[PDB]
């Protein structure tokens, strides 16, 4: 474990309404820099969920999943990835990030999700805000606060919300599955190829398609109707048609028709290889 007496707060990395992450120096004896996740508005339910999240991350060992380091007395300690979220990184470096590089990040996210599927985990929160950048060549899935373990007897989990990333059956039945993670991956791919431009973000695009007359519950209603009538996010400027087609396959209303992460990884890798080779 970690001795809090040797943890010095250096910078806030994220301050949510139910959790926060701090950059702290752990110097037990010049020491190391670590990322420290703590609970905000800690209720008995929230601490129970945080305990399970801790256990889920400790069980994960993958190049594209943020590294668990341990716990402190209750705080979650990991590594400090110094380039922050992919949102900040892509915004800052967009002029230098070509499509071959976007597909490198896409492939890495895909392989992390592939690995999560092996353990029958549903992430439920796949979005660029939850992808961290270690260096210019490696990103990692960085947060698992909504992740669920599928029950032994079902291939979905029902849960009582980032609605603009949600599959239709998550919006209607509160059902989450690998296939609804694939839907959200399609939205991540859209985020990447819009270079995280806020006026092109999923919430901005969907509200323009719906109408900004709506508020709260009615937004969800017209989003469901929109998706049921096959309204979809548009092809981002400059986005290759083959990549948009993958997005649209992830966004199939028919759950059975969405691709697997294994197949997504294979195709993304092939497209990137063809792009780099000039074929
Ligand atoms: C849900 C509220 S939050 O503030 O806890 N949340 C985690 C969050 C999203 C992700 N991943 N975040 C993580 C970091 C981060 N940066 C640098 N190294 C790191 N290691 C582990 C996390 C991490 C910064 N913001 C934002």
């Amino acid at each position: 474990q970690f001795e809090e007496r040797h943890l010095k707060f250096l910078q806030q990395l994220g301050k949510g309404n139910f959790g926060s992450v701090e950059m702290c120096r752990y110097d037990p004896l010049t020491g190391e820099v670590v990322a420290v996740k703590k609970l905000q508005h800690s209720t008995e339910e929230h601490l129970r969920d945080f305990e399970r999240e801790i256990e889920i991350l400790k069980s994960l060992q993958h190049d594209n999943i943020v590294k668990y380091k341990g716990v402190c007395y209750l705080k979650l300690i990991m590594e400090y990835l110094p380039y922050g979220s992919l949102r900040d990184y892509l915004q800052k470096h967009k002029e230098r990030i070509d499509h071959i590089k976007l597909l490198q990040y896409t492939s890495q996210i895909c392989k992390g999700m592939e690995y999560l599927g092996t353990k029958r985990y549903i992430h439920r929160d796949l979005a660029t805000r939850n992808i961290l950048v270690e260096n210019e060549n490696r990103v990692k899935i960085g947060d698992f606060g909504l992740t669920k373990v599928l029950p032994q007897d079902k291939e979905y989990y029902k849960v009582k919300s980032p609605i603009f990333w949600y599959a239709p059956e998550s919006l209607t039945e509160s059902k989450f599955s690998v296939a609804s993670d694939v839907w959200s991956f399609g939205v991540v791919l859209y985020e990447l190829f819009t270079y995280i431009e806020k006026s092109k973000s999923p919430p901005a695009e969907f509200m323009r398609m719906i109408g900004n007359d709506k508020q709260g519950q009615m937004i969800v209603f017209h989003l469901i109707e929109l998706l049921k009538n096959n309204g979809r996010l548009p092809r981002p400027d400059g986005c290759p048609d083959e990549i948009y087609m993958i997005m649209t396959e992830c966004w199939n209303n028919n759950v059975n028709q969405r691709p697997s992460f294994r197949d997504l990884a294979l195709r993304v890798d092939q497209i990137r290889d063809n792009m780099a080779g000039g074929s």
